[PDB]
């Protein structure tokens, strides 16, 4: 059961007469679905991603400044000028400088001065944005039958099934092996706000940073840096990384305002990360809405022999899961497929079985089946698996 | 670590005392059992307040008591005052607890 691997979980319960359950599935959540006379199911939103989402605006984090050129004129001669002022990839400022005799100039007054600095971006100091397309984004929903098999989070359940929901994907049927069929219809517009969302990406090779951040579209367009679109040759607003020092005769002081990477990372502290599996850009938060069809699921092995009540041992003793459920695993020593004789008793009242199983009709197979999950009332209880027993105290 | 929590429960018929239930003076009861299967197994130990068979009242001081291919028969436990029955599967012994 995948939803034991997570400390966020939900439990959904249908009666014997149920069909088409409606869910919100969230990234890093998981839902266990239960219905009377049906096998229970773990259903989760595995991922939301796109292959190669469209590059939007690039920003420059650190300017590389060069070719500072100055021209200046005496107070009568009007504007000083440079061809730079008209070239691509330059920053310029025009100002008034005090002039006089000995400033190698005819008259005491203010002379026009112009300075221009050539201003490319520093190597690998780009913050690129990407935008999702509702016509190419994939939601992934995963399902597993809630069998008596325990498999770790670094391991895969053989009954695990996967459905991709693109916009071109209609109501999809997954054959849960011997457990029948489940059907899913997840509406890709009944999910994340893809217009409001940018995947912000820096250097992918940065060993001590996130691969990307999930950032708001308006905030990204409000980043106060030089910027350009994909394939554009030169930075808009290159001024934002250059300061000019107050004019001195025939000088105005070009200052590179330094690397703004740490300014960005402070404004990205605690912000949701996004993973980048090569070409796949993954959200790590967000959700989808689905209808799940239970109406073609089957109970496995309801016609199997009850197991020999003597032949059980624990593999894993009754344990609190943190979800108010108790989990355990048993071995069985007959060479058989059989129904596990599981029950639990409120201590001192042996007649009323109080085991609400989460694994319905628990069964041991020729390989697999020993794991059981159940819910119990507060106070002292005894769990039984035939002749095995374990006194269990239930909190709250 | 708890030893042998994955061992078979012992055959409830195959017990005898080596040493009958005895007051230790520490409010605990002590005893030792033999077991006649050729096995390592978990001892099926419990105790009952006399006339109320449903509630097991054995607070063991030896947790998960186990018989091994050599060793393991000794059990220590604590019990409520008055009449009790100690069981080790099909072995039993009526025990009266002081105070
Ligand atoms: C999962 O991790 C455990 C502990 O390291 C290891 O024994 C087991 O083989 C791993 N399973 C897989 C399929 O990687």
């Amino acid at each position: 059961s995948r939803c034991t691997h997570l400390e966020n979980r939900d439990f959904v319960t249908g009666t014997q007469g149920t069909t088409r359950v409606t869910l919100v599935l969230e990234l890093g959540g998981c839902v266990t679905i239960t219905a009377e006379g049906k096998p229970s199911m773990d259903v989760w939103l595995d991922s939301i991603y796109q292959e190669n989402p469209a590059k939007t605006r690039e920003y420059c984090l650190h300017a590389k400044l060069s070719d500072t050129k100055v021209a200046a004129r005496c107070p009568t001669m009007g504007p000083a000028t440079l061809a730079e002022e008209h070239q691509s990839g330059t920053v310029c400022k025009r100002d008034q400088s005090d002039r006089g005799w000995g400033n190698h100039c005819g008259l005491f007054g203010k002379g026009s001065i112009v300075t221009c600095v050539k201003a490319s971006c520093e190597a690998k100091k780009k913050a690129t944005g990407h935008v999702y397309d509702a016509n190419k984004i994939v939601y992934t929903v995963k399902v597993e039958p809630h069998t008596g098999d325990y498999v770790a989070a670094n391991e895969t359940h053989s009954g695990r099934k996967t459905a991709s929901f693109t916009v071109s994907s209609e109501k999809t049927i997954l054959t849960m092996g011997d457990y029948g069929d489940v059907s899913l219809l997840c509406r890709v517009a009944s999910g994340v706000d893809l217009a409001q969302t940018v995947i912000l990406e820096l250097d992918k090779t940065s060993e001590h940073l996130p691969t990307a951040w999930q950032v708001h579209r308006d905030w990204f367009n409000d980043l106060a840096l030089p910027w350009k679109h994909e394939g554009a040759q030169n930075w808009n607003n290159a001024e934002r990384l250059v300061e000019f020092g107050a004019p001195h005769a025939v000088k105005m002081d070009v200052y590179n305002l330094g690397d703004h990477t740490g300014v960005l990372l402070k404004s990205l502290a605690g912000v949701p990360v996004a993973h980048i599996d090569g070409t796949k850009y993954h959200l790590k938060s967000g959700h989808v809405t689905c209808e799940v069809g239970l109406e073609k699921l089957k109970m496995k092995g309801l016609t199997y022999t009850m197991c020999d009540k003597t032949k059980f041992t624990w593999k894993r003793i009754p344990t609190d899961s943190g979800h108010d459920t108790v989990v355990m695993e048993v071995a069985f020593s007959g060479t058989k497929p059989c129904r596990i004789p599981v029950r639990a008793v409120a201590h001192g009242s042996p007649d009323v079985n109080v085991a609400m199983l989460i694994t319905p009709n628990p069964i041991i197979e020729n390989n697999g089946g020993g794991f059981i999950e159940m819910q119990l009332p507060p106070g002292d209880n005894i769990i039984y698996v035939g002749e095995l027993s374990h006194q269990w105290f239930q909190k709250g």
